[PDB]
């Protein structure tokens, strides 16, 4: 064995070893219990940093310590290649989209392989490939004939200048990032998947998911936003319905959530497209201006939470169905048209916008809630006004003193029984609009043929293949300038058609991967059958928070769909979810901290990202410390769910520890060479011995625990080197002591195989010669953590009357009761109770 730790040459040697045992290329193996750890794969931007390192070293972790304990792991790696990080790189470096990013995945692969992860590379997908993405592509087609796909005319951003449709992320105070155009809005035909047909099983599957964080589970039942409220009608006053027809010149319908306040409500208000918004405007150009200038906006919440809420007046009443009021109606700028009936009704006593906007117009406010003997001042707002638990109504005549619930199942049927409304369940949710006027992209399997209208592509001809060799400018998709694509054939008649030129939003190819990876080369369906039975669900999930709501709930939507379709039987995909802390870094600018000594702008600390460019490039931390030094850095400087800050001295001390590492088991194996493991009984071993056998299976206890239960690497790290200071402390020349000491650093190396396995497999093999995956995980000798038993003098009234031998870990109880018990204090107490018992522990129990 080479005296120093030399980690350019042993973690090559390591990764060969691994490669040529093929231990991470996994097949369906009924003989094992199977394990599928998923890290969420990376954009292919063209090389990572230290927070994939982090993500992928944590993945890698739990994925070897299962198999270490004998699971067929599956922990697979591919490309999430569909996206607008390669058409911009294509229009700054004219090249297309294709080769910038296989290019970018040929080298962040050999960054993937330099770390050791124990990954099977057979399963490696690229989503930009045909193979991959005509299963995408296939399952469009189907939904689409079931109307779970469907076309519909929606609104998007048009650029007058730059003659591209352009995300609400681009826009900034209403005008194109690149070209500070005013933005139209123009409806257009796009795909959508009817998500809202699976809002309740969506949600309520959330319960099933026992093993994810709650704050994630939360995010996803606020993204779809159920209520369960009322539908409720106000019938128009006759002395305002000039110009309105239909429903709209009968009643106005509104949603509340809180029906039970009903009583209380003192205005109404509609949205500016609502159809008694346009008659009362038709003469009053105040209005009108109004209008246009709520039009005049988006609907972004983001924009709405902070917007000024503000309405006018209308001259225009309708009459509460409860109690009589005529009621004024009020255009408000709050109100959304399309979501729920386009109008509200106003109950300024318990709402706190409601009660905001009564404040602003001087609008009334009526109690109808109380909570206890809480004091109720119209001008003023507190949280109880809006306590949907603890209040009852007054001021309600029938519905005087009744909880929410009541109050609202009484009105439900009051509204019923007058056809005055009904109760509904609503949702946030919106269908998922899936087409995008861009080129790197899932082309859409639909052809538009003027005779057979929007016609899915056949199965046969899938895929539609995206054509490579193109370099886009920027001015509208390629695609739809290119006729030798979206010229065709219809499938239906044969005559001259259109195909579809937009493409799929990409959080398609991350709603399935998790399932290719099962069967990345079957060619009949999107994943086999007999390998969808197999893997099962992923058992492990690590990413981060940023994608903890649109991913997960794509991935969660698209597993029931292909359930539905017979392709999986599982209802959800990821059972367990770990998100990993962002890792952070110093910045500077005026750049990498690399190209930087310790002149530019040096600032603050922040994540590491491209944008400010304060990735810390692990290649040169694997060329200057090595693999598993960058892993052990990661998994030590904090808990994976707490941010990491980029730092050189934790570097530095993780690379010393590895030769300490190195170094212990040098020295132990020159000092007589590798000896028969201690095993078995340990009586007859020295009090040194025995605790630190002690120590070494209580530090089995402790890492296995951190690993599997707590996934807490950090803290497994710090009790293997506890264990490593207390065999520093221990004399292990013995026989005997050699023997313990065997068996300490044939543990310790399994122990941290997990987080550093290039160093561990190499001094693995110095100490033993099985396959350290063979011998596994190591096993916890409860023996080796019984402790030996005291002899405790037994006392009456301070006079010696026998001795007890009790357990090291016996209370004042166990001590007491074993005094009383005792012959020679029985005999001396003359059957007379005690008054007290002192009892010191390990020393003696005094019965007075
Ligand atoms: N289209 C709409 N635009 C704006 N506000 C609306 C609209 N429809 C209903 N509202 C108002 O929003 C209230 C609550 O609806 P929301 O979707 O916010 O549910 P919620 O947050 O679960 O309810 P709660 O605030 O009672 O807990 C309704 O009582 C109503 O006053
Ligand atoms: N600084 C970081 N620290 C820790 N994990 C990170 C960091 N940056 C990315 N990751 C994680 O690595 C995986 C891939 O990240 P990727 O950079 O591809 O996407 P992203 O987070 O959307 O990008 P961006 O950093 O530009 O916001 C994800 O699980 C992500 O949470
Ligand atoms: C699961 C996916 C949304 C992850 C992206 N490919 C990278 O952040
Ligand atoms: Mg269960
Ligand atoms: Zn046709």
């Amino acid at each position: 064995m080479q005296e120093h730790y030399q980690p350019a040459a042993i973690e090559p040697a390591a990764q060969k070893k691994w490669d040529d045992a093929r231990i991470s290329n996994v097949s369906e193996d009924a003989s094992k219990p199977k394990y599928y750890c998923l890290s969420m794969f990376p954009y292919p931007s063209g090389k990572l940093h230290m927070g994939h390192v982090r993500n992928y070293t944590i993945g890698d972790v739990l994925s070897r310590f299962k198999l270490l304990n004998g699971f067929n792991v599956m922990q697979p790696m591919g490309w999430d290649a569909f996206g607008m990080p390669a058409e911009n790189a294509a229009m700054k470096n004219n090249v297309a989209p294709a080769a910038w990013t296989y290019d970018n995945i040929e080298y962040m692969k050999t960054q993937l392989k330099s770390l050791g992860f124990a990954v099977d590379w057979e399963r490696e997908v690229a989503t930009c490939k045909p193979e991959y993405y005509r299963w995408e592509q296939w399952l469009f087609t189907k939904l689409f004939e079931k109307g779970i796909v469907y076309r519909k005319n929606g609104t998007v951003n048009w650029d007058p200048v730059d003659q591209t449709v352009l995300a609400n992320g681009q826009v900034i105070d209403g005008r194109g990032w690149r070209s500070g155009a005013l933005i139209e809005k123009r409806e257009i035909p796009m795909y959508y998947f009817k998500i809202t047909d699976y809002a309740e099983e969506l949600l309520n599957d959330l319960d099933k998911l026992e093993h994810w964080p709650e704050q994630v589970k939360t995010m996803q039942r606020n993204w779809i936003g159920k209520s369960r409220g009322m539908t409720v009608r106000f019938a128009v006053s006759d002395d305002s319905k000039q110009g309105l027809e239909g429903d709209y010149a009968k009643f106005l319908q509104v949603y509340t959530t809180r029906p039970d306040t009903l009583m209380g409500a003192t205005y109404v208000a509609v949205a500016a497209e609502h159809p008694l918004a346009t008659a009362a405007a038709a003469d009053k150009p105040e209005l009108q201006a109004f209008i246009a200038e709520c039009k005049a906006g988006s609907v972004a919440e983001a924009d709405m939470a902070t917007m000024e809420k503000k309405g006018v007046p209308t001259g225009r009443y309708v009459v509460n169905p409860l109690n009589g009021d005529k009621l004024e109606v009020w255009i408000a700028n709050y109100v959304l048209w399309g979501y729920g009936d386009g109008a509200v009704m106003a109950v300024p006593a318990h709402d706190e916008r409601d009660f905001e906007f009564a404040a602003k117009y001087n609008l009334p406010k009526k109690q109808v809630i109380a909570v206890g003997d809480n004091a109720f001042d119209a001008n003023r707002w507190q949280e109880w006004y809006g306590d949907k638990e603890n209040g009852v109504l007054v001021n309600s005549g029938d519905l005087d003193g009744l909880d929410f619930q009541t109050a609202f199942d009484a009105v439900a049927a009051k509204l019923q029984s007058q056809g005055a409304g009904e109760p509904k369940t609503q949702y946030r949710l919106r269908d998922w609009g899936i087409s995008r006027q861009r080129y790197w992209g899932c082309p859409i399997p639909i052809v538009h043929c003027e005779k057979c209208g929007n016609v899915p592509v056949p199965a046969d001809q899938l895929p539609v293949v995206l054509p490579e060799n193109v370099v886009p400018d920027g001015m509208g998709s390629p695609l739809a300038k290119m006729p030798e694509f979206y010229e065709t054939s219809c499938p239906c008649c044969g005559g001259a058609a259109k195909r579809e030129t937009d493409t799929m939003d990409t959080f398609i190819e991350s709603s399935w991967y998790f399932f290719r990876y099962m069967s990345p080369k079957f060619s009949d369906g999107m994943v086999s059958a007999e390998s969808a039975k197999y893997w099962g669900a992923v058992d492990q999930y690590i990413g981060g928070i940023e994608h903890a709501i649109l991913h997960l709930l794509y991935a969660r939507f698209f597993t029931k769909l292909m359930r539905d379709e017979g392709l999986v039987n599982v209802d959800e995909p990821f059972e367990r979810l770990l998100t990993q802390g962002m890792v952070v870094c110093e910045t500077y600018y005026r750049i990498n901290p690399a190209d930087v000594e310790l002149p530019v702008v040096i600032s603050g600390t922040e994540k590491m990202s491209k944008s400010k460019n304060n990735g810390v490039d692990p290649q040169e931390l694997i060329n200057a410390y090595g693999a598993d030094t960058a892993r052990l850095f990661m998994m030590f400087a904090a808990p994976p769910e707490q941010s990491l800050e980029w730092s050189d001295s934790g570097v530095e001390g993780a690379h010393r520890f590895l030769r300490r590492l190195w170094r212990t088991v040098y020295e132990y194996l020159k000092q007589g060479g590798a000896v028969k493991a201690f095993a078995g009984n340990q009586d007859g071993l020295s009090k040194e011995l025995k605790d630190l056998r002690h120590k070494l299976h209580s530090t089995t206890a402790k890492v296995s625990d951190d690993y599997g239960r707590r996934q807490q690497f950090n803290t497994a790290i710090a009790a293997v080197m506890e264990l490593l200071n207390q065999y520093d402390k221990t004399d292990t020349g013995s026989e005997q002591g050699r023997a313990v000491a065997q068996e300490v650093l044939e543990a310790a190396v399994r122990l941290l195989w997990p987080i550093v396995p290039h160093i561990c497999e190499t001094l693995w093999s110095e100490l033993n010669g099985a396959k350290l995956w063979e011998a596994g995980w190591p096993t916890v000798d409860e023996a080796a953590l019984v402790k030996s038993e005291i002899e405790v003098m037994v006392q009456v009234n301070g006079k010696l009357r026998g001795k007890i031998t009790v357990a090291a870990d016996a209370s004042k109880a166990d001590l007491e009761a074993a005094a009383l018990a005792n012959e020679g204090a029985v005999k001396f107490m003359e059957g007379k109770p005690a008054k007290k018992i002192i009892v010191v522990p390990g020393r003696l129990v005094n019965i007075v």
